[PDB]
């Protein structure tokens, strides 16, 4: 069914980018012919489409294992390319095991056309040729981008899971897919949603798209933003509406969602800096290991010695889906209740991803203020808006798309959910625990976004915290204490002396730190070389870079350059473990390591304005980066050229 959807006079002009070049209009039309004489439902009939539909233990066990993905991908390809489109015999395996690296990257990060080139000239166009075989470059790039990954979508919806450790990407087919995501989304709507009568005329900024993700025995559910209104998405002809719509989206969020965001964040921190109770509140897991690392030193200060010590940590159940949209109004007015509204407040104007890439060229990091005014009126306005207004599109099974709301909560994926839920956290836990600000000397607690933990020296204590998160008086502002999943320990040489919080090992009786195995797992380099190494550790960061990691409407800015730091950290250890044993028998060059290092700082600039869409951090997470690869770089005898280079990197003006 036109897996090529192009003719050989566009395929041939994607190739030679801006006659005696005729071998590559006859492979080409082969592969072309191959496509329509292919049968492709044969093929489905055979490996795929599963058709004992018996009620399986996980969703993710719908899915079509890797081995039989990329059967079918590989035999696909068998059939549209003959033997010498492969370049040869041995080229072809090759090739082929490209492919694969593709297929584990989901066919959708971006290729790079430097490791996948290393074949021979044997492809007799399939003194200076060389220089002029870029057109190669053309040809295995249209291979991957446009037969590899359009095999993909037509069998496969792929995503990966929220189980845990995001690089296993799995492939679920088509009609399995929806037939499971319409029944679960149809049960979902009417426990916790309510449908929308009439829409209004600020509607491509609240309306939202539904994405599922597997969770163990269901689904999590994540609302992307609809850049259009309900008109144009019913109105799927009418491309002029949906790129003027697109622009208005643009400036909305340039220019009123950025600054709320903003302004809410300069508020936070003005109480994480001011107020005892938002002392307790923490932005990243690092933060946590340095505040219990710290705590843990004030005691051997104070007392010498450290006495008998209690935790117990606690999470709160779903704290989106049952936050409480009027105690949460109410904390957003209350960080605000000094301001006499009319005041205004003046924030940085920063770009959009859309805006590079729509109005100009790309490779966004070259090697060599504008601020805004918005009102506090407008500020809860806005807040409100999102909070009261935020709709999802849900499929009617017959293709009507209606629209609903949330009864209570707030949908995950809305650029200001996290920081809704940092609010009123933040004001929840200033509010209840009132009684431990003023003793910071023998009991310690901390909040990451759904998870805390309380240690202490005070069995008293301990029983008041024991006592409220076991009493209603948390519901009010809808977090639902998760019982089943809290543990207690003390460490009386008869209790358990281990708790990991979150995903840190900490000691009950020696109070020490540790990282839970370092999920991100071994980066495997054993090899000969060092382009070897680099290729494989480039594989490493791009697969392991999930984009769970980098989204700013889940996760501060502080948390989301720390998972940077964390892959950054094991891919550089990788190089220090390595380094003597390759330079034995291959030479280290400067260059050749710069241009993998530009190719990894690329990669997360790209992703993380990809995946938010706003280059709101872009400069304050690239100095970041320059910062952890000094220091993981230390062991490095001669690394000047290279940080001088390092330094000048700047994102495009």
């Amino acid at each position: 069914y036109e897996i090529i959807r192009t003719n050989v006079q566009e395929v041939l002009a994607e190739i030679v980018s801006p006659k005696r070049f005729r071998g590559i209009k006859n492979v080409v039309s082969r592969i072309i012919s191959n496509d329509k004489k292919c049968r492709y439902d044969l093929i489905y009939n055979k490996y795929l489409s599963s058709s004992d539909t018996r009620k399986l233990k996980t969703m993710i066990d719908y899915s079509t294992k890797f081995n039989r993905v990329v059967e079918v991908v590989l035999i696909i390809m068998g059939k549209l390319l003959p033997l010498d489109a492969w370049g040869g015999t041995e080229n072809k395996k090759v090739i082929q095991d490209r492919i694969v690296d593709f297929l584990r990257l989901g066919a959708n990060e971006r290729l790079h056309l430097d490791d996948v080139l290393s074949g021979i000239k044997l492809s007799k166009f399939k003194q200076d040729f060389q220089i002029r075989k870029r057109l190669l470059e053309g040809y295995i790039n249209w291979v991957f981008i446009s037969l590899v990954k359009n095999i993909v979508r037509a069998f496969w919806y792929v995503t990966e899971s929220s189980n845990m450790d995001c690089s296993k990407l799995f492939y679920f087919t088509h009609s399995i897919w929806n037939e499971l995501s319409s029944n679960w989304i149809t049960k979902y709507a009417k426990g916790n949603l309510v449908q929308v009568v009439s829409p209004e005329s600020k509607g491509q900024f609240t309306n939202g798209k539904i994405k599922l993700i597997p969770k163990r025995g269901g689904f999590r559910v994540i609302c992307v933003p609809l850049k259009q209104s309900l008109y144009s998405f019913n109105n799927k002809r009418n491309f002029a509406l949906k790129q003027k719509e697109k622009w208005d989206y643009i400036f909305y969020q340039k220019y009123t969602l950025s600054p709320v965001r903003q302004v809410l964040q300069l508020k936070l921190n003005a109480l994480r800096k001011s107020d005892m109770g938002h002392r307790s509140s923490v932005n990243s897991t690092n933060e946590v290991a340095d505040r219990i690392l710290t705590f843990r030193n004030d005691l051997l200060k104070k007392n010498k010695t450290l006495p008998v010590l209690y935790m117990i940590k606690f999470d709160m159940k779903e704290c989106y889906d049952r936050l409480n949209q009027n105690a949460l109004k109410e904390s957003i007015a209350g960080i605000f209740k000094e301001d006499n509204e009319n005041t205004t407040y003046h924030v940085r104007e920063y770009g959009t991803l859309d805006e590079f890439l729509k109005l100009k060229r790309v490779r966004t990091l070259i090697e060599t203020v504008k601020t805004l005014s918005i009102s506090k009126n407008k500020i809860i306005e806005v807040c409100h808006s999102q909070i009261e207004d935020a709709t999802c599109l849900v499929k009617n099974k017959e293709g009507q798309y209606d629209l609903f709301k949330r009864k209570q909560g707030v949908f995950q994926g809305f650029s200001l959910s996290g920081i809704f839920c940092d609010i009123l956290y933040s004001t929840m836990v200033s509010k209840e625990f009132k009684f431990l600000w003023e003793a910071t000397e023998d009991n310690l607690l901390l909040r990451l976004v759904d998870d805390f933990i309380f240690i202490t020296s005070n069995k008293d204590t301990l029983k008041k915290v024991k006592d409220k998160i076991s009493s209603n008086e948390l519901q009010k502002y809808g977090a639902f204490v998760n019982h089943e999943k809290t543990v207690e320990i003390n460490g009386e040489a008869g209790s358990s002396n281990k708790m990991t919080f979150v995903g840190l090992d900490i000691n009950c009786l020696t109070l020490d730190v540790k990282k839970d195995s370092s999920q991100f797992s071994r980066p495997t380099c054993k090899f000969r070389s060092f382009k070897a190494l680099f290729s494989n550790l480039k594989q490493f960061y791009c697969s392991n870079l999930c984009e769970f990691l980098l989204d700013f409407s889940s996760n501060s800015l502080e948390t989301i350059r720390e998972n940077v730091d964390a892959i950054l950290k094991l891919t550089f250890e990788a190089i220090q473990t390595s380094f003597a044993t390759i330079s034995k028998q291959d030479s280290f060059e400067r260059y050749r390591f710069m241009k993998f290092l530009h190719v990894i700082i690329e990669t997360t600039i790209e992703k993380f304005a990809r995946v938010n869409g706003s280059m709101e951090g872009v400069e304050y997470l690239l100095t970041c980066i320059k910062i952890t690869i000094t220091k993981s770089l230390a062991f490095m005898a001669t690394k000047q050229e290279i940080i001088e280079w390092l330094y000048t990197l700047t994102i495009v003006d």
